[PDB]
């Protein structure tokens, strides 16, 4: 017979994950480019756009990307975002580049076998398999390290930026980090997180068209949609809205949930204005999220 | 094609695992119900019975159970058992309850893919896959943390009480991982334990019919069946039997092994009496296991 | 339906993995055979040869081997090798022995599902599944703990010597197991190593025909094939070759790579002589690797 195996996935996607190297100049007294850090990255399209974790390329005087085919490139940082730890690099490749399979039509499911491609502890490219333990949201609104994708695939230090792909090689997400906890008593085995591919995608496109992800701020909270503690003063305060009420429509559509609502405000460019219901339609001008 | 995936099992059994919260009153000075601990639990039948680990609900002034569908319930402790760390709660659900798939006809096998549904570190429901690395016994006699079910599936803190199900959603066991994990000089990966479903079944039923699991005590040891150290002074001493001999028939059937023998004595209600053989048939009255 | 399962593989290969016990006499003051250590081992053929990790049987006054069928044997150490941590024992079994499936025709692939059979923490035989994350070389030349086989299958202490088999039971490698940490901060999760079956084979045969693995030493380094730091003063000095040049043909064949070249010199018995090329063909006598 044939042994059970996920090599097909490896063949189809592995060639697209890269080693990202963060090189600083002031790392030594002789001020030469030294490898301050390193992680992994996923070549997104043939134009040369590579996704990766921000915490990898932060304060990097240089960024080198290297392919499994041996080609080495200097990368231009086109933008990052703290609220997701995603960063978008760009190599200028002539000759063709391998690209991570993407299937925008595929919906990830709790339980789907998934492999994590990356370069942890800088041992070279390694693959590890697990399943999707929790899916998380593809919204643009930051919530925490719980609305990501969760996997029991082994995510070590060096998998950051790597690819989490299903058995068909399809990119399910960008590995971000492990769960190491905050303290001890023990270690959290098999609890890793990845940013959903669908979101990495949204973020990348923005990081390209703007050099930074522009989120629409409405400063309000809650649990229609409860408005519990709406004392940020930013946009809430400035133009209708109270420190305790219930909204009906974020802009001109239902305000069923709090999460699904914020996820809309953020997708609204600054300066714009929209009619906020509770039936006293009070308009408000959207600002830009805080630093 | 279609991504390899164990989602079917997740769909069939996930809805039945619950978040069990141990709330104490004297946890703070304002003596309010504070979440002293927490674990997971499996809704066993439509009557509202839920299995869980004892160590989760111990000394709980209150017990709250929450479903993935959002419904929350106050749970009535119907019993527990130290020798297995199993506890049976009971929520009073009108409207219908989701129930963990069970297939008493199914025999677990070393190597079967199995998923562990539970809520570790209180991150919300998480699934993790592994295989059965060892099966263990379904007996009622306590032996240790070796005659359980052993799985490399990721069992973290908060998986206690959760379900361990095979690819079909069939309940293979109740996650219980107990603490002997460590040596000296490095943390034990992929070695978790679960109580065979067959036994969790036996125990729950008893916890229901008696509020406590009543075990039949004999007071002997060994390796027919060797009667090594038979100096408990229990019912063994009180009625024939020596501090060094060989038994022939626990009650009126073969005494082939020591394990399979104890597992019978325990299934014999106290006060009863049975003929013990070795050919000098000496009768003995069964007592009840120690506290 | 049927539960997803790797049981077939377990049935086919588990029976061949054995518990290896290292018993020393001077472990106590009453100088009796005490279990100084322990690991696992794979019965390679019906003659009674068993492979294992050197670091298990080192300085063992005695060695006991035990089968899953219950049979116990006293083993004869036929040899070991440091550069691979492989040891070969030999039990003298009459009545027949179970043997690990081997398919020398099979080529291991990154991503192949694979199970690790072994006895970690001495809890009895345990199975764990993972995938091959990196393959490594089957050469006879020592390189490091990187040209081994790499798997995310859980390799714990007591898995050393165990077998790593694919879904068909086929022997993929002998679990070695690198001590993971070597420093702190975090712990290398899911990164285990095994010696390729293809090499364990080559090594065992040598350990048999010679009691020690005789390697052919040259004394050179580099990156044709660069000869960068050819100052070891062995046979390289003694008869042509410079401290900085480029070789053309290890013996009478291409010298394309440095790795694949050394892998040849080692397979050349001492005393022999071969023509080295670089076009000034200078012959050299092969010595024997250092202790």
């Amino acid at each position: 017979m044939t042994p059970a195996s996920y090599n097909l996935a490896v063949r189809r996607a592995a060639p697209a994950v890269v080693n990202v190297y963060n090189r600083g100049l002031n790392t030594n007294s002789h001020n030469q480019l030294e490898i301050r850090t390193l992680g992994s990255g996923v070549i997104m399209d043939q134009r040369g756009y590579i996704i990766t974790n921000k915490h990898v390329i932060n304060d990097a005087d240089q960024i080198i990307v290297a392919l499994q085919d041996g080609r080495v490139f200097e990368a231009l940082l086109v933008g990052s975002d703290s609220l997701t730890d995603l960063a978008v690099l760009k190599i200028n490749a002539t000759g063709g580049l391998p690209t991570i399979p993407i299937n925008a039509r595929r919906v990830p499911h709790i339980g789907d076998v998934v492999l994590a491609i990356g370069n942890p502890y800088n041992l070279g490219q390694t693959i590890t398999q697990g399943i999707i333990s929790a899916t998380g949201r593809i919204g643009l609104n930051p919530t925490g390290r719980q609305n990501f994708l969760q996997t029991d695939a082994s995510i070590n230090h060096g998998n950051s930026g790597g690819a989490l792909v299903n058995s068909l090689g399809e990119l399910m997400g960008i590995n971000t980090l492990s769960f190491d906890k905050s303290n001890d008593g023990e270690t959290p085995e098999g609890i890793g997180f990845a940013i959903p591919f669908q979101l990495a995608t949204k973020i990348m496109d923005k990081l390209i068209r703007d050099g930074r992800v522009i989120r629409g701020y409405i400063g309000i909270g809650g649990r229609g949609i409860v408005v519990n503690e709406v004392s940020p003063d930013g946009p809430a305060a400035n133009a209708g809205i109270q420190v305790n009420d219930l909204i009906i429509s974020v802009d001109n559509k239902p305000a069923i949930s709090a999460l699904e609502t914020m996820d809309q405000v953020a997708e609204i460019r600054p300066g714009s204005v929209i009619p906020v219901v509770v039936q006293l339609t009070l308009q408000v001008t959207i600002q830009e999220y805080p630093a």
